[PDB]
């Protein structure tokens, strides 16, 4: 029951408690973790990840019920092997994502450090998943610009909670691409391209997510809710912002588009936004000065959307396109 190499993780079945030993993922190995349900699984060193060739996940944990303990330990992507400025879109292959979690249970108190491009992937779920005090630190990202496409979470999923969990890096903090009941709260995200929704594929739906009480940094977006323009058979429906406090942004404090990739012109209309408020606590948003406070880019959007509780300052006026959509409240204008 505890897991000193690749093949031992192969022989935990039976286990209630796994401790997970540090060592070297060897090139062309990856790690899959597969505990029974309810077990706990505890780390008791660094995994590092010696540079491969292998598409990911290089790590893979799948359980039901599953209580992993970090204890602080980190698992170590080597991403400056990898990193060419340009992530996932060109240049030198990237094991991606780093990380894979699927189930249910709850995650603690671990690195992610130096993930070759997407850090940790989520989903799909079979009940509550909860990630709780991670840093995906790809901090390093930033040296010459050469980490690229770093998302810190990509989730799609149902019933997901993430939150007091810190991401440093070059791309979306966290990007939300399929589920309902997906909460992020009380979050540290710099350096990156700020708290996503999308962006939305054809098919994809995202609903009832709050995105809670985090702080955003120096960053190249605050929010975003972004569907490809090409889109059909998709939705984001139920989004609501709480409590943010963001600063240092760079392009756009909040942008709501349906053009993606572009950020705005004509946007497309079958990814339909509904239901997108910010309230509770003020979301108070810090833009610099080349940028743009709030735009809103919809070909098809819906509702009364109670903006109240938004404020940003800084930078120049975005444009409101809100289609059917009403926005009342904030100041942003
Ligand atoms: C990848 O680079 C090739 C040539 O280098 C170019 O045709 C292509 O558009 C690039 N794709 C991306 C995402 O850059
Ligand atoms: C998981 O999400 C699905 C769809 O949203 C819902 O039917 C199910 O009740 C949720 N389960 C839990 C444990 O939250
Ligand atoms: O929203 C998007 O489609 C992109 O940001 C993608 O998300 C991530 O998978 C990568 O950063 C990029 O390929
Ligand atoms: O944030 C975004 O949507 C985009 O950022 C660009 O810098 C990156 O090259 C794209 O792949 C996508 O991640
Ligand atoms: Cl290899």
């Amino acid at each position: 029951c505890t897991v000193k190499s690749v093949d031992d993780a192969k022989d935990i079945a039976g286990c209630s408690a796994v401790t997970l030993n540090g060592f070297t993922v060897p090139a062309g190995n990856t790690l899959v973790l597969n505990p029974d349900k309810g077990a706990t699984v505890t780390m008791a060193g660094d995994i590092t990840f010696a540079k491969t060739t292998l598409d990911g996940p290089l790590f893979t944990i799948d359980g039901t019920g599953i209580n992993f303990v970090g204890a602080d330990h980190i698992f170590d992507g080597n991403g400056a092997l990898y990193w060419d400025g340009k992530g996932t879109n060109n240049g030198t292959h990237k094991p991606h994502p780093f990380l894979k979690i699927k189930g249910s249970g709850t995650y603690k108190k671990f690195e992610v450090l130096n993930s070759p491009a997407q850090a940790i992937s989520v989903g799909p779920t079979d009940a509550h998943l909860t990630l709780d005090g991670i840093t995906v630190d790809d901090f390093a990202g930033d040296t010459k610009n050469l980490g690229h496409n770093t998302d810190g979470f990509d989730v799609s999923a149902n019933n997901v909670t993430i939150q007091n969990c810190i991401v440093k890096n070059q791309d979306d903090c966290i990007a939300i691409n399929d589920g309902n009941n997906i909460r992020f709260e009380n979050n540290q995200c710099s350096g990156g391209h700020g708290i996503s929704i999308g962006s939305i594929a054809t098919g994809k739906h995202v609903s009832n997510v709050v995105i809670k009480g985090n702080t955003v940094t120096r960053s190249m977006y605050g929010v975003r809710i972004k569907a490809q323009r090409t889109a059909t058979s998709a939705s984001v429906s139920g989004v609501t912002y709480d409590a943010n406090t963001i600063s240092g942004i760079a392009k756009y404090g909040v942008l709501i588009s349906q053009s993606y990739p572009d950020d705005v012109g004509n946007p497309g209309t079958g990814a339909p936004f509904s239901d997108v408020n910010f309230t509770g606590g003020a979301t108070t948003i810090k833009v610099n000065n080349a940028a743009t406070r709030v735009t809103v880019e919809c070909g098809n959007c819906s509702g009364n959307w109670n903006w109240s509780q938004l404020t940003v300052t800084g930078g120049k006026a975005g444009t409101i396109k809100s289609d059917k959509a009403k926005i009342t409240g904030g100041q942003y204008l």
